[PDB]
């Protein structure tokens, strides 16, 4: 599965290779550092919204484990031989990120629907359609990147299908946001709209990294992809979770929950 990604096609200078290593290991620290934050502030969240901060904790560990896994796979697969790091074993692939997205994405959507104050039949119903839409997006995206070396044509086609799901997923999310923001407390009706636009931006970096094989097929394209993934992870998971947390607390305060009001 690794011989199918462009990471296996190139040698890397010590600078390119250590930069990629430091990106992944930094992501681990950021994610686990934020996990502690979400764990601490959970006590300041009303039971109605407390599940939202817990799903962030799940996202943080899910991300940190796979970034940690990627970092160790990166240093196992390459060895500095004759002035460059060269592939040794076949143990590094990006497919492990797509497995991470399969898990974290439902949690990210869930935490959104919860602070939107959906409940009951609508929560279950809206969650089912979004998760299925997201899984169709992720799965077709995973199949396309298997061809990122061999058949760029198939990458583009599977990329097109994946984007169809992505567009439908966003129209559902946005529609639920704009039709349910008048229900949000403490002024969080204004914050949620900005969260939606934070999503649009952060999530759109992924398909751009997905296309790096097609417009920058060299060792600097590999660095660029990881840099885009790192920016995207931090905004779609950390910053997004922080703002979800703030909305969960603000509404808890406006709802009379004392620990939130005292914070
Ligand atoms: C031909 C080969 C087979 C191709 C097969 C894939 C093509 C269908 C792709 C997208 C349709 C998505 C439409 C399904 C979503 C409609 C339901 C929905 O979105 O409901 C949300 C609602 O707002 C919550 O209550
Ligand atoms: C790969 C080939 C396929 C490419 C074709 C892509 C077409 C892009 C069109 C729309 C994007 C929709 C973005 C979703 C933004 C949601 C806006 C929204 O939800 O509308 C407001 C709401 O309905 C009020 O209640
Ligand atoms: C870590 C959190 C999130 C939300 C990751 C999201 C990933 C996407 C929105 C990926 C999208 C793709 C598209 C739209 C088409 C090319 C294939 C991708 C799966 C990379
Ligand atoms: C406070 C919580 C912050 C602590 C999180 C950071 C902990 C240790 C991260 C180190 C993992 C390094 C992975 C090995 C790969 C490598 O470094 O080459
Ligand atoms: C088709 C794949 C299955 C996906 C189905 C998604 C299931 C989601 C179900 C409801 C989410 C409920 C969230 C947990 C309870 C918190 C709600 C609350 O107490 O306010
Ligand atoms: C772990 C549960 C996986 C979810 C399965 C149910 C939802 C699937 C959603 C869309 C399926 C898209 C079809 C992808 C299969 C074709 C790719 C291939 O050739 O193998
Ligand atoms: C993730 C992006 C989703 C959108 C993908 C856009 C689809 C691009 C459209 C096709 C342009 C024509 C493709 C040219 C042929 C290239 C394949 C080949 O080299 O054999
Ligand atoms: C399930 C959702 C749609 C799947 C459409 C599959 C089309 C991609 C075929 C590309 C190929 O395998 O040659």
């Amino acid at each position: 599965n690794s011989m199918k990604n462009i990471e296996s096609l190139f040698d890397y200078s010590a600078g390119q290779f250590e930069f990629i290593d430091h990106l992944l290991t930094m992501g681990v620290g950021v994610h686990f550092a934020a996990l502690i934050f979400f764990l601490v502030v959970s006590q300041f969240v009303a039971p109605k919204y407390r599940i939202a901060t817990a799903l962030s904790c799940i996202v943080m560990v899910s991300a940190g484990l796979i970034l940690n896994s990627q970092a160790v796979m990166w240093t196992d697969a390459y060895a500095y031989v004759d002035g460059s790091y060269q592939l040794q074993d076949l143990t590094f692939s990006n497919g492990y990120r797509y497995v991470n997205w399969m898990a974290t994405i439902p949690c990210l959507l869930l935490q959104l629907l919860i602070v939107l104050n959906l409940k009951g039949k609508e929560l279950f119903s809206t969650a089912t359609w979004l998760i299925l839409a997201a899984w169709g997006m992720i799965i077709t995206g995973y199949v396309g990147q298997l061809y990122e070396v061999d058949d760029i044509a198939q990458l583009m086609i599977w990329g097109a299908v994946s984007t169809a799901f992505f567009v439908v997923m966003n129209w559902i999310v946005g529609t639920k946001i704009f039709k349910n923001r008048a229900t949000m407390l403490g002024g969080t009706d204004s914050t949620i709209t900005k969260v939606f636009w934070l999503m649009m931006f952060a999530w759109t970096l992924y398909p751009i990294a997905y296309l790096v094989p097609a417009f920058m097929n060299n060792a600097d394209g590999v660095v660029l992809r990881q840099l885009l993934f790192t920016i995207a992870d931090i905004s779609s998971k950390v910053i997004y979770g922080l703002m979800i947390t703030y909305i969960a607390i603000q509404q808890s305060a406006a709802a009379g929950y004392v620990p939130a009001q005292q914070a």
